[PDB]
């Protein structure tokens, strides 16, 4: 790790079934599992990437969307530097519930510079319920980055993680050791 600038804690949150774990598997393993199992507790994965000429090691916390499967919730948020909030563009309920997730995240307000990225997933699917502009409006109202993605067809996945990391490195007090 002699060329690694820093290790960043990235949290992935959002309702069950929106594709959190699939976005992560696409990013770490370059594959998709149509039958991926629901996450129980937290699934931690490490991946190192390069953005703007710097290598950042990502410690990624993929959490269960079902509240009954979450434990030590304060631990999930503690130290997070980037947060990816995910909704399913085919399920309006998962988009409206992002307000509950944001309320939770805002109780872990030690710093006010954590970088948030909103991802509307499953854009490959039929029967979209949330349009892109609606997701963009929410992101901008909350000063978040925004991307639409498909873990299934790869659209937007790499950018969701790269754009988040680029911005975290450009917010110095956030990662300086
Ligand atoms: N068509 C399509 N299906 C997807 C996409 N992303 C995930 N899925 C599917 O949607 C289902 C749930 O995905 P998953 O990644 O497990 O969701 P999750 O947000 O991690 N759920 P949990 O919070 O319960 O762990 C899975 O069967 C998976 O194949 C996508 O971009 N497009
Ligand atoms: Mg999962």
């Amino acid at each position: 790790d002699e060329d690694v600038l820093t290790t960043l804690k990235i949290l992935i949150i959002g309702e069950s079934g929106v594709g959190k774990s699939s976005l992560l598997l696409r990013f770490t393993d370059d594959t998709f599992d149509p039958e991926l199992a629901a996450t129980i507790g937290v699934d931690f994965k490490v991946k190192t990437i390069s953005v703007d000429g710097n290598k950042a090691k990502l410690a990624i916390w993929d959490t269960a969307g079902q509240e009954r499967f979450r434990t030590l919730t304060p631990s999930y948020y503690r130290g997070a530097q980037g947060v990816i909030l995910v909704y399913d563009v085919t399920r309006r309920d998962t988009f409206v519930k992002l307000d509950n997730w944001l309320n939770e995240l805002e109780t872990y307000c030690t710093r006010n510079d954590i970088v948030n990225m909103l991802v509307g997933n499953k854009i490959d699917k039929e029967n979209r319920e949330v349009d892109r502009n609606e997701g963009l409006k929410f992101a901008r109202k909350h000063s978040m980055l925004f991307i639409e993605a498909s873990a299934k067809t790869c659209d937007g996945v790499q950018c969701a993680f790269e754009e988040l990391v680029e911005k975290i490195i450009q917010t110095p007090g956030l990662w300086e050791s």
